[PDB]
């Protein structure tokens, strides 16, 4: 009865996955490090014992050390009866007051043609941030503004490209899911804990396609 | 070639709606009050200008006053580009101060007796907070809103000392219900004093 039914279901899974409140805490202590998990304390914020378990890919926790202060910006993929938030990656070194006021500019292209230059569509206050934080915020902006995950929008393909000084153009599929994808499935990509220093950030490009 | 689509679609809307981190803040200043909205400041928490707009039914904000301190526990129903959380109800007075037990029955057979599946530390709390925590307990433990679970009907009954108990439908959604549709019930800002809370009873059915 249709040839676009699948992309609609894919968009539905993405719209649901990203319509969420992130785990956002700054200047938190790394209580313990395992081969693939960060165990971070956020008890001071909660006023009761509470931690965050950030699961990552190999050789990421080795970049950190116990009792180092870090910032957390991760999307929860599951909830349990315990006072612990479960996220993938989203961990960066906290190196200052975390009150950066840097300008974020980007280009929005649809079907290969520039539509507008986005000025501060999103805001990031930390000097070092994860692509997860940038990705979440930009998708939310796109969801709210261009309805990119609405079944009635013409967008069925899209990429987010982040330009970093040194020809490093990170590129991510904006329609990265199947009709069966859970938040865990969709967020697993963030286990690489990919991080960018705002000072190395040049701009970003959003490529949306209708065919 | 789809079977039992309805109940599954209803469960899906609910599963989507309740799988969220709530707007939870304590000792917040009421910056402004309109006929149906509370505009509460949470900037000190967000380390940036940020507010919460709690929409409620008539004559609820009239029970509060500008600059009174309140606690917030509400479920966001929409996200926008602005630094404002949008919820229904979830507002209680912050008190100088600042024992949940019940049973669980499935298809008439009591499975859990006198359990404390959730925790609320406020001496006064909204039924919204209680309801959210109970549903998360049920979603986590029994996957009550997963289309592949057998639970298709349910009631959450709350007993209050010296008062009539109240019962709430746990599958209160249609196949086209948004988060706003499902959370609209919380606009009554129904609240309970912990000291008056007696116990609860959860009933689930597969038939």
């Amino acid at each position: 009865k249709s040839d676009s039914e699948n992309i609609k279901d894919v968009k539905l899974q993405l719209n649901y996955a990203y319509e969420i409140i992130p785990v956002d805490y700054t200047n938190c202590n790394i209580d313990y490090l395992t081969t693939h998990d960060f165990y971070i304390d956020i008890s001071s914020y909660k006023k009761k014992n509470f931690s965050v378990d950030s699961e990552v890919e190999s050789y990421i926790t080795t970049k950190f050390t116990k009792n180092q202060k870090v910032n957390i910006f991760g999307l929860p993929y599951i909830f349990t009866r315990y006072d612990v938030y479960y996220i993938y990656g989203g961990v960066t070194p906290s190196v200052n007051s975390n009150s950066e006021n840097s300008k974020i500019v980007g280009n929005l292209l649809i079907d290969g043609v520039q539509q507008k230059t986005l000025i501060n569509p999103i805001k990031i206050d930390k000097p070092i941030f994860t692509i997860q934080e940038f990705d979440f915020k930009i998708r939310q902006y796109l969801m709210q503004t261009y309805k990119i995950y609405d079944p009635n929008s013409p967008y069925i393909k899209g990429q987010l490209e982040i330009a970093i000084n040194g020809n490093k153009h990170e590129s991510f599929n904006l329609y990265d899911a199947t009709s069966s994808s859970t938040r865990s499935d969709i967020f697993k990509k963030y286990k690489d804990n990919k991080t960018i220093n705002m000072k190395d950030f040049s701009h970003f490009d959003i490529y949306l396609w209708t065919k």
